[PDB]
């Protein structure tokens, strides 16, 4: 009687669980955690401590359900500048439990039974189960390499063909997790034109918006002609400020679209943590004062990461993988398949080769990455099997340890 | 094309979205939503600052999806003592964004299309729209006064009549919001017996578990014979430690039932805030060392609140209302009638004209039964004494 309801049938644990257990068992040099292994900007940490210690007793009591006022004010001040439109802080911004819950409120609020939703593989892992749980029908299309993340592209004919009147939503993720692909203007117009043609909602997951490397540029699809009225754009304080344990994010867009998200949110979590939102608001006000200065965190994070990106691409090419150099973000996918005659995966029991390889590497060599086949639909999982995802948001000494491990191993 | 999906059709802003806005607009003395207007235990606030300031770079990054290990360990340690069983911290506890998301995970996780769910009126208002979003069919029965919250009782015959082959779940809330009713053992046994007869899951919303007044006692339904296997119990750090802005709660119960909640949670928020869970774990470890002490916050909150409860019942009775004196919690319902739906118009009038905000209890009834709440008002008395005095004086002069 108490089995999962239909909309959840065949739910399983995320890939993260077994990889966290694997890391605890073997204690590898861990390049699988998508978060830094050093500390976030001190102004932000100090702001959380100040909110805990606040002399205002209301600092740690309930705040406004759709978002703490100081925070939605700051979010509107920033994004209004970026999108060149004044965004209403009360009706056109919704604060959520991470970008994760902004995706959840968006998909539950706008996907009904039978609605088709286009998802681009490799997908952020929640897109498929959230669409399924809403009674939607996912329609998958993969990015495939033609190297740079710019070389991983969609087949436009395939994409055009997937859209029709039953398409309710497309989810795009730029910069992309985990490729680092930054959609260029032409790629954004491809999506925007199909969305206008078919009257589709575009949900743009832009959590890595501040982490684009020179000479690329983050462009927001909501600014394209006719897109404001049919786009919901999503960001994350965890990704903006490198504080993934804070779990606060947001959706912004027209009030008409945000109403559906508000109905979901108000009877899912109702409201989000007050002192965390206060600290994040302080973080935004700090950056708003120096937005054009190089020490703004929004501007400095890319140069901080680029040296690390380059160092990883170099050591991975040296051991004989072929890395896809990302245009943004802190993940790198590499093709390990030329090492396959140099590794013994015969005692690895998983169905897909990149699980076998990543588990073998943790156990044998003490270096942990993540299997990108986890981010494909079952019929396209073969496209992930030659690859591995690493994170380079790591202390230099740990990147150097990873390099040493691979040097030793090749020797 | 972009209307609400069917499962949300007819949705409107909740009483809380509406009333928080009214409060921001008119800046009344706010005796509405339950929270204290004074500082929570220092040890908890200190622990949050310590987590913000931690030298451990993992303290502010993602933690375990089903709950931060230090917190679920503390929760198992406390609740294993209270329920007289070893609760598995990894499989029988789930941490959530408040008791709100624990209710959400529970209802989504165990209510499928056409399952009937029994809700007891007046109900904490999220129960109904959560059932409806899951495709469930709510069935309602009201508590009615026969004063004390003990005097608000259901008809047992009407309750039994609600149980049938389609009943999947009954939600109980004790101590109760808004009445402060504390279910006694006989009342718990009525529900337990019917759940066992009809193979129904009991969801017990126990956020106010530590706020029972003498001479009453909180009893956990999951301890009744045969009830462990079919109960999910919910709590809240916001209510346990008087830190409502922290929004961390939990469900506990048998592994078989908790699996469903894990799947919904995983695909909803994934994980909850790390430093907040760390601070709450420190708070539980602090209290676990002194469980029978008068200084233990689980023990002291009732004494603190009781004087405030009695002060409010006295001033409400003095102005001509008839209060229901709660057996636990920090809310009081009173019948204002000797002075769209009437109680909405009353609470709104009071906020705007005399600057004193309460809550309309018709928000906690099904549409057909809203008339049962129209003559009442809900006030929160978890406030500094100077502000309870201010309410007394606002009402005295309004009279
Ligand atoms: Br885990
Ligand atoms: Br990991
Ligand atoms: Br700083
Ligand atoms: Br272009
Ligand atoms: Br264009
Ligand atoms: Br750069
Ligand atoms: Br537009
Ligand atoms: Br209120
Ligand atoms: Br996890
Ligand atoms: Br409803
Ligand atoms: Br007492
Ligand atoms: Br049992």
């Amino acid at each position: 009687k108490f089995d999962l309801p239909k909309r959840y049938q065949g739910s399983t644990k995320s890939v993260w669980v077994e990889y966290i257990q694997l890391a605890a068992q073997y204690k590898p040099l861990n390049l699988g955690q998508g978060f830094p292994d050093y500390h976030a900007p001190k102004y932000a940490l100090n702001a959380l401590a100040a909110a805990a210690n606040s002399p205002d007793p209301l600092a740690n009591q309930y705040t406004r359900g759709f978002g703490h006022p100081r925070l939605v004010q700051a979010l509107s001040k920033l994004y209004s500048q970026l999108v060149d439109r004044t965004i209403n802080p009360m009706t056109e911004v919704l604060v959520t439990v991470g970008a994760y819950e902004a995706l959840y409120a968006t998909i539950q609020g706008h996907v009904d039974e039978g609605d088709e939703v286009i998802i681009i593989e490799p997908f952020f892992d929640c897109y498929e189960p959230m669409v399924k749980a809403a009674g939607g029908i996912p329609r998958f299309i993969p990015l495939k390499p033609n190297i740079s993340s710019a070389d991983w592209v969609l087949d436009n004919n395939e994409l055009e063909a997937l859209f029709n009147e039953k398409t309710k939503m497309i989810i795009i993720n730029t910069p992309h997790n985990p490729l680092g692909k930054v959609m260029d203007r032409a790629e954004l117009e491809v999506v925007a034109n199909l969305c206008k043609k078919w009257n589709v909602l575009c949900v743009s997951d832009e959590v890595y918006e501040h982490m684009v490397f020179e000479p690329f540029e983050h462009i927001r699809i909501c600014t394209l002609p006719g897109m404001w009225e049919r786009t919901i754009t999503i960001g994350s304080a965890g990704k903006t400020f490198s504080l993934t344990g804070w779990k606060i994010g947001w959706a912004y867009g027209p009030e008409a679209l945000l109403k559906n998200l508000q109905m979901v949110h108000q009877n899912c979590v109702y409201t989000c943590a007050t002192p965390i939102q206060e600290a994040i608001a302080v973080g935004f006000e700090t950056e708003l004062k120096r937005l054009k200065s190089p020490e703004c965190y929004f501007n400095s994070i890319s140069g901080e990461l680029m040296a690390k990106r380059d160092y990883m691409a170099s050591f991975l090419a040296e051991v004989g993988m072929n890395p896809t150099v990302p245009q943004g973000g802190y993940f790198m996918v590499a093709d390990w398949s030329s090492l396959d005659s140099k590794v013994d995966l015969t005692q690895e029991t998983d169905a897909r080769k990149d699980y076998r390889f990543t588990k073998w590497m943790t156990k044998s060599v003490g270096l942990q990455g993540i299997p990108p086949s986890a981010f494909y639909s079952e019929p396209n999982k073969h496209l992930g099997e030659d690859f591995v995802r690493y994170c380079f948001f790591k202390k230099d000494e740990n990147l150097q340890k990873a390099a040493e491990i691979l040097r030793k191993w090749k020797g």
